């Protein structure tokens, strides 16, 4: 059917977003997109996908021991998804109750078994995907038999036994994964451009076809979230056309390609870009443009970043408006690449675009947005639908965050030039503003947040999902305390909630959290981790306010830092309507 592993992880990704929640629907959701297939085909294509990339093959025993197991727990998940189903239908049935027992056993073993076998000594990355979806399905048994154990007749000793398992568990896969990621994106880095490709590639498939799901993995702790719970992803992702589409290869180009990706920052809105053309020799080229964006919930002024490019009079400059419907959710590129047989400043190699079409996300539709000319250069090739079902502009993935621009040479005095605008792609997940559910456990991401004192946005480790923001201590000055502000909006007004944080702490940590002008905790939350730059899973905690409020307390929610001598990092805000 022309799929590949990417577009399946997306389809499992958009499911876990949106129903994670324990039942049946959650269990046969499993099948339907990752477990229900017959036959080797699948898991092939999984391991093709990284092996291709690395450049390296796993070994053919090894290889064949993986795939035939990952065939088993397939069969053997779809007999036990159909008892659960039955069982769901009928539970009081004392013989559904006891076959859920026996599959849930029968899994959770095979699965156990399985596992290291999808971590083979010197073959740990290109099995790393499948690795990641054995390991999904594990938490999620585990986390079934949490949540309905005892109903279908376990002792309690056994249930918190599975229970201590799914914990540790959450840990250790995550732990896993996250590391054989680095190591693996680390390998493949290399000098030049098309080094660069490959590496930004890596980032960019693995992204969505692992990190992206261990970034769900705490939600299977059914105590932390014993109803559905909404979780967002704001990390970016990146296509470059110009680079891409080369078949040849800028020597010693990677580290400056790297570059031209922006640093952490808090998420922002993409507005517009005014885009500024150049011209060789009767070729119109995109040289350089300028970039508008607004916070988070258009909770503030536009802002404007400094120039990308060159600043060319070749043409008229054109303002491309990207936020209509739900975004730009596709560019279709022209590239231009001259080479000439003599060259010289009179006639100068080029790798530009002299098109772009950018199409929006839209319910209905909406006329796309084209500089000078469309081209066949696609991001959908890279960026995929989440939801094939429908057309692309509903089915999206990922909306476009940023453009900002990799460049060489200069059109005065330069025989070769380079402008290859670098497209930055939020997952959708990502919404324009923080609003609180009133039936589910909604979770805000703390770099959704839009006013940050006396801290910093800093890198995640792989595992949250987005970037993280860094408190610093006061030095302690009451007026230097550490500050991020989050605007939120309630669309019930009467719902109570409980407002807990994620966090993570070397030391001992006087908190503060307000709603509003209103303070709804203020205490010292005990240490989680050993060191804030190596961050593993187990690293982050969660504390809570010990009341429930309504909307009326205000639009805003916060954490300030009152240590004088210690910083502490913030992952999420979580509101659990009581
Ligand atoms: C006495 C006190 O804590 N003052 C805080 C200050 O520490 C800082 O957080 C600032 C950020 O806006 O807000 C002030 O209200």
């Amino acid at each position: 059917t022309g799929y590949t592993p990417i577009d399946i992880s997306l389809s499992l990704t958009q499911f876990l977003l949106s129903e994670f929640v324990p039942g049946a629907g959650f269990v046969l959701g499993l099948v339907d997109i990752i477990w229900g297939i017959f036959g080797p085909s699948q898991w092939d294509a999984f391991l093709v996908q990284i092996e291709q990339l690395i450049n390296q093959r796993i070994e053919e025993f090894a290889r064949n021991q993986a795939i035939s197991r990952l065939e088993g727990l397939s069969n053997l998940y779809q007999i036990y998804a159909e008892s659960f189903r039955e069982w769901e239908a009928d539970p009081t049935n004392p013989a559904l109750r006891e076959e859920m027992r026996i599959q849930f056993n029968d899994m959770n073993s095979a699965l156990t078994t399985a596992i290291p076998l999808f971590a083979v000594q010197n073959y740990q990355v290109p099995l790393l995907s499948v690795y990641v979806q054995a390991a999904n399905l594990h938490l999620s048994v585990l986390r079934d038999v949490s949540v309905f154990g005892q109903r279908w007749g376990f002792d309690a000793a056994t249930i918190n036994s599975r229970y201590n398992d799914l914990t540790r568990l959450i840990g250790n896969y995550t732990d896993y994964a996250v590391r054989w990621y680095n190591t693996g994106l680390e390998r493949v880095w290399g000098p030049d451009s098309r080094d660069w490709v490959r590496y930004n590639q890596f980032r960019r498939e693995l992204t969505l076809t692992v990190l992206d799901i261990v970034a769900l993995f705490p939600n299977y702790d059914s105590r932390r979230y014993p109803i559905r719970t909404v979780s967002q992803l704001t990390r970016e992702i990146y296509t470059n056309p110009v680079l891409e589409n080369f078949d040849g290869s800028f020597r010693g180009s990677a580290q400056g390609i790297e570059r031209s990706i922006r640093s952490p920052h808090l998420m922002d809105i993409l507005n517009s870009i005014t885009i500024y053309t150049d011209a060789h020799r009767g070729y119109y080229y995109w040289s350089g443009h300028q970039i508008m964006a607004s916070p988070v919930g258009f909770s503030g002024p536009e802002f404007t970043f400094p120039l990308y490019g060159t600043m060319g009079n070749a043409a008229p400059q054109q303002r491309i408006v990207a936020q209509l419907g739900q975004g730009v959710y596709r560019t279709l590129s022209s590239t231009l690449y001259r080479r000439p047989f003599n060259i010289g400043i009179n006639n100068q190699q080029l790798s530009v675009l002299d098109g772009t079409e950018f199409a929006y996300g839209t319910s209905s539709n909406l006329p796309s947005a084209v500089y000078r000319k469309s081209g066949t250069v696609d991001s959908l090739d890279e960026i995929p639908p989440q939801n094939n079902n429908v057309p692309p502009r509903q089915g999206f993935s990922h909306r476009l965050s940023h453009v900002s621009m990799f460049r060489s040479g200069f059109s005065n005095s330069s025989v070769s030039i380079i402008r290859a605008p670098m497209f930055s792609w939020i997952h959708r997940s990502a919404e324009f503003n923080n609003i609180i559910a009133s039936d589910s456990i909604t979770q805000i991401p703390a770099v959704k947040g839009n006013f940050l004192f006396n801290g910093s946005v800093i890198s995640g480790p792989g595992f949250t999902g987005g970037d993280l923001v860094r408190l610093n201590s006061s030095g302690n000055n009451i007026q230097n305390r550490g500050y991020i502000e989050v605007p939120i909006h309630f669309p019930s007004t009467s719902t109570r909630y409980r407002v807990r944080v994620r966090y993570a702490s070397v030391t001992p940590i006087h908190l503060n959290v307000n709603w509003g002008n209103s303070s709804i905790f203020s205490n010292t939350v005990p240490a989680t981790a050993t060191s804030l730059d190596n961050l593993q899973s187990s690293d982050f905690g969660y504390f809570e306010s010990a009341n429930a409020f309504t909307s009326s307390l205000g639009n805003i929610v916060g954490v300030r830092n009152f240590s004088g001598t210690a910083g502490v990092i913030i992952d999420r805000f979580e509101f659990i309507p009581v």
